[PDB]
């Protein structure tokens, strides 16, 4: 028998209880800081939410600390909601966050470490003039929140954004200040969309063109572009554009307002929400934290007594062609790798299933690369308007085609009665150009009742003719982060097979199509647990 079969081994998550929106991430004095929305009283959202706190020297192995920001003054008596962190000149970190005041309205609060001597910033103090910012003119007291990391303009003035809506038209309210205490709403929003509802946890940063690293938020230039990100309709979206401080104007690259349609871009197309990035000036990389909600019954959450996991921190950067963003787990994860199992030049005959042996199947890192031959045989399906989620949900692992479904069977039982399939499908349009679809077929992930087993999918932007379809998977018990094409298309999935209570998990590579495919290379590593020390009291 096995207890707590769903807690992860190397993904960040508190000892117990509920967690969501990751908060004010930052790198201060050689230490990585992470904060998270926490309900110290149950395994479900509640009327009282504080800021969880934990530190790490490598984003992998953590140390849980006492909660940092909790309601102490009127400006946040009901709860301390999401916010961001900004290290101001002088090496002093500032925390701006949304609070729920006595009158139950959402406002912006400021706070900062109280004992900078302390490597772990255990104790924090609020400013006295809190709240620093209150809902604008025509804005409802529960539609104004999630302030961003601030950025300093060449003119010496700061800039931040706050989420919310104006008559149900999601917006990025922009405020400016010189001291970081007195703020004034700017005349227009930084950006916005219609009928999208409250924009949550906005994020606005610069990405260096033709590079693969990050920049300090405050950077700007002609060889730089800006990502305007926002959550809404249960998903986090973004858009690459150009920023011009002089008029606080954001001009999208594709020239579209966010729509939440299969027309826009998301970081991850599965369970991924309330994401926030931050600049790591030690390794020159922009890191991305994101909340991964549960998919099992609320009843189930109260039983296991915990909800919420954080994605494994991924590095962010704009693509070579500059039209989309790329993500990849930070190198530190590599140090968790134990033993390995390879495969090279292995054909997967039509309708076959090859098992990977010797790996720690339930907690591993698996990369696999397919070599396609005979594309002319691709099914015929113009994909200009097709919605991939519908397609993976209609054509699962058991729907045989020409090229694909071919891929990986993770968190699977020995009898394949329960399985989670991450795979591909290659299609071709009348004119002869190809398209690749990536899927996460959770339809058979678990036999348990009351579990959301919806599947997730997205189209991968590569050329099957020239490049091989690559796929890495971070398998950690109840979460699977599927990285396709080197991070050009990511998909996080939560699954809860029943077998994980008695039997051990299995790992397979498979091809259920009619056309033969070959495994160019398959590198699989068993992943050891991440160290989680506790220093609270
Ligand atoms: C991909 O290849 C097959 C594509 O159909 C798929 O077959 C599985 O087995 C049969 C078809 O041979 C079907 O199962 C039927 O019987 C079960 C009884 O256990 C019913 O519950 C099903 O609803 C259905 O009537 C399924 O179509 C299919 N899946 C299973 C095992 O139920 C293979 O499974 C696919 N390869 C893998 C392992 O992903
Ligand atoms: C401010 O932070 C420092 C650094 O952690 C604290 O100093 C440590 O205090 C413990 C006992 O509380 C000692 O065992 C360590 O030797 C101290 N280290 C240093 C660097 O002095 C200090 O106590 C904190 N002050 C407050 C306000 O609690
Ligand atoms: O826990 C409160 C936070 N949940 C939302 C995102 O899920 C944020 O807008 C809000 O600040």
């Amino acid at each position: 028998q096995i207890e707590q079969p769903y807690r992860t081994g190397y993904h960040f998550q508190p000892p117990s209880n509920w967690m969501n929106d990751p908060n004010g991430p930052m790198l201060y004095q050689g230490v990585y800081h992470f904060f998270y929305q926490y309900n110290p009283y149950a395994a479900t959202f509640g009327d009282v939410i504080i800021w969880g706190h934990a530190v790490s020297y490598d984003l992998v192995n953590w140390i849980h600390l006492d909660p940092a920001i909790y309601p102490t003054q009127e400006a946040d008596s009901k709860s301390c909601w999401s916010g961001s962190a900004t290290i101001l000149p002088g090496n002093i970190p500032a925390m701006l966050y949304t609070g729920s005041d006595s009158k139950s309205r959402q406002v912006q609060d400021l706070a900062w470490p109280k004992n900078l001597s302390d490597p772990f910033l255990r104790e924090w103090v609020k400013h006295p003039k809190n709240p620093l910012i209150t809902p604008p003119e025509g804005v409802k007291d529960d539609c104004f929140r999630d302030p961003s990391t601030a950025w300093l303009g060449p003119d010496g003035v700061w800039r931040i954004v706050v989420g919310g809506d104006r008559d149900n038209n999601g917006m990025a309210f922009l405020y400016q200040s010189t001291d970081f205490v007195n703020w004034k709403r700017y005349d227009q929003p930084l950006s916005s969309a219609d009928a999208t509802g409250t924009w949550e946890c906005p994020d606005f940063y610069p990405v260096p063109l033709n590079s693969t690293n990050g920049l300090d938020t405050s950077v700007y230039g002609g060889s730089v572009r800006h990502v305007m990100k926002a959550g809404f309709e249960g998903h986090d979206w973004y858009t690459i554009g150009t920023y011009s401080p002089d008029r606080e104007n954001f001009l999208p690259q594709n020239g579209l307002s966010l729509t939440g349609s299969t027309l826009d871009l998301r970081y991850d197309y599965g369970q991924f929400y309330a994401s926030k990035s931050f600049f790591d000036d030690a390794k020159n990389r922009r890191v991305l934290w994101a909340w991964v909600p549960e998919t099992d019954s609320q009843a189930d959450d109260i039983e296991k007594g915990w909800a919420g996991l954080q994605s494994f921190p991924r590095a962010l950067w704009i693509d070579r062609n500059g039209k989309q963003l790329i993500q990849w787990p930070v190198e530190e994860i590599e140090e968790l790798r134990q033993n390995q199992v390879n495969l090279q030049n292995k054909n997967l005959k039509p309708g076959s299933v090859l098992e990977i042996h010797g790996i720690a199947a339930s907690q591993a890192d698996v990369t696999i690369s397919f070599k396609l031959e005979g594309l002319k045989e691709a099914e015929v399906l113009d994909t200009t308007l097709v919605d991939p989620q519908a397609l993976c949900n209609e054509r699962g692992a058991s729907s045989r085609g020409a090229l694909g479904p071919f891929g990986l069977l993770a968190m699977a039982s020995k009898d394949l009665k329960e399985q989670s399939a991450i795979f591909f499908r290659v299609f071709q349009n009348q004119l002869g150009r190809y398209s690749v679809l990536m899927c996460s077929d959770l339809s058979r992930s678990t036999v348990r009742s009351n579990i959301d087993t919806t599947s997730y999918g997205a189209f991968v932007d590569i050329d099957p003719r020239s490049e091989e379809i690559s796929l890495r998977n971070l398998i950690d018990h109840s979460i699977i982060e599927s990285f396709g094409a080197g991070g050009k298309t990511c998909i996080t999935s939560r699954i809860y097979p029943k077998f994980v209570n008695n039997e051990e998990a299995h790992l397979f590579v498979f091809n259920n199509g009619t056309q033969n495919v070959k495994i160019s290379e398959m590198s699989a590593w068993s992943m050891k647990n991440a160290k989680f020390v506790v220093d609270q009291s």
